[PDB]
This record gives C-alpha cells, sequence and structure tokens, in this order.
C-alpha cells in the first residue's frame, strides 16, 4: 500500500480538464532566497504531505509564460514553485542553481510554522520542470542531483550531454521549434540518457512557446505533465495506464500528437 497516493481513480475526463479534484491557494514568497521571485501554489485537502516541483522559464521570460503549471499539478496535488530568475538572461547553469534554490525555500518554508505549506511537503520527493533554457537548467538539476524524483522539461535549450542522468525525464517537444530545435537540443538529449525512464512527447504544428500559458494543446500537455510527475513523484502505478498503456494508445490517433517515444514498462 503507497503512502504516497493521493486523490481519486484517475480518469482521461479528470487529466485533461483544467482543474484537478483538490482546492488549490497560493502565495508570493516574501524575501527569495537565491533567485528573483517566486509563487507557490499549493493544495489546501491533498489527504497527506505532497512532493514540491520548481518551475524555470528562458531566455528574457518571467513567471507568465509558464505559472498555467502552478494551479494545473497544485489541482492534482503538488506544491509548485514558478521562480523569475535573478536576471532575465541568466543561462541553464545559473537557471539550474536557481531551481534548486527555490526547491530548498520550498523545504524551508514548510518548516516555517507562519507558512502556509507548512507541514505540507515531503521534502525527500521533488521535481523539475521548466521551458527552453530553464528545461536545460532541469536537466542539469537533474544530472547534478541524482535524488529529484522527477523531471518534465518543455523545448529544452542546453550545450550539455546528460549521459549521466539517472532522475525519469519527460520531455515535451514542439514539431516547428526554431529557438530550441529538436535536431539538435530534444532529441540528442533523448538518445544521450540510457540510464532511465524517459519519455519524449512531440506537439505536431508547435512553436517554440507550444508549452507555454494559455497554448491550446493544454488538456494533453496538462495530462502527460500531471500522470509523469505522479507516477514518478508519488511512485503511483494508478497513473502508469496513461504512459504506457490503452489509454496512452488512444491518444497516439490525435493530431496533436507528431510522435511520442518511450523505454516503457517502468517497473517497480
Amino acid at each position: 500500500t503507497n503512502p504516497y497516493q493521493r486523490g481519486p481513480d484517475p480518469t482521461v475526463s479528470s487529466l485533461e480538464a483544467t482543474r484537478g479534484p483538490f482546492s488549490t491557494s497560493s502565495f508570493t514568497v516574501s524575501r527569495p532566497s537565491g533567485y528573483g521571485a517566486g509563487t507557490v501554489y499549493y493544495p489546501t485537502n491533498a489527504g497527506g504531505k505532497v512532493g514540491a516541483i520548481a518551475v524555470v522559464p528562458g531566455y528574457t521570460a518571467r513567471q507568465s509564460s509558464i505559472n498555467w503549471w502552478g494551479p494545473r499539478l497544485a489541482s492534482h496535488g503538488f506544491v509548485v514553485i514558478t521562480i523569475d530568475t535573478n536576471s532575465t538572461l541568466d543561462q541553464p547553469s545559473s537557471r539550474s542553481s536557481q531551481q534548486m534554490a527555490a526547491l530548498r525555500q520550498v523545504v524551508s518554508l514548510a518548516g516555517t510554522s507562519s507558512s502556509p505549506i507548512y507541514n505540507k511537503v515531503d521534502t525527500a520527493r521533488l521535481g523539475v520542470m521548466g521551458w527552453s533554457m530553464g528545461g536545460g537548467g532541469s536537466l542539469i538539476s537533474a544530472a547534478n542531483n541524482p535524488s529529484l524524483r522527477a523531471a518534465a522539461p518543455q523545448a529544452p535549450w542546453a550545450q550539455e550531454s546528460f549521459s549521466s542522468v539517472t532522475v525519469p525525464t519527460l520531455i515535451v517537444s514542439c514539431e516547428n521549434d526554431s529557438i530550441a530545435p529538436n535536431s539538435s537540443h530534444s532529441f540528442p538529449f533523448y538518445n544521450q540518457m540510457t540510464r532511465n525512464k524517459k519519455a519524449n512527447l512531440v506537439i505536431n504544428g508547435g512553436s517554440h512557446s507550444c508549452a507555454n500559458s494559455g497554448n491550446s494543446d493544454a488538456g494533453l500537455i496538462g495530462k502527460y505533465g500531471v500522470a509523469w510527475m505522479k507516477r514518478f513523484m508519488d511512485d503511483d502505478t494508478r497513473y502508469s495506464k496513461f504512459l504506457c498503456g490503452a489509454e496512452h494508445q488512444a491518444d497516439l490517433s490525435k493530431r496533436a500528437v507528431e510522435a511520442y517515444k518511450e523505454n516503457c514498462p517502468y517497473l517497480e
């Protein structure tokens, strides 16, 4: 019996929906520690401690580009911190350092009795997401910290190799990306990672911003993001059917999916 399992049995319906089952709130970090600014999204009624996720944007970009993930994941039972970097012009290694510093402040606030997330966070269960250079930073965070339970980068941009990564990594890639082209970032990163559970969802027609706030594939992308995080943060095999099973197979017929790659099964 999984002590980390939270919320009702998932359906295609509930995963494609705008919100998960849990009531949500948020707050602005009063005094950011090692990063520019952050907003914390948390569930009020998950029925136990939840893992935590830090989401970083790309070059020139702010919280607004990626903060749709805040309520979307929080409502499925995660604490999510969306950050602004010290500078809009920070590169991947600095993005990764600021990501880890944000996770550190979430963990710290979860031990602060005055904090809304006081005692809500399993500080051993942490995840990383981010857009482009922030998604490169997510792959660097993973390679530097193998105790992280899940990575979900979108249209990642990096000049590194990730052959060493042992953290479970989904890449969301955009087909017509000219900023982080898949033939020199996403697809090499997927081929480099030989030591982990991984997947690569390629969104059909998508520009560089195909997975950002207000995107028109939020049903599909929201579903794979939540199911991945829920499978690897919470060891919740109830979500395996969406990643490796019959529900996953039904998704491949859709126009929105140019291609999907994985190394299923993900065994316990």
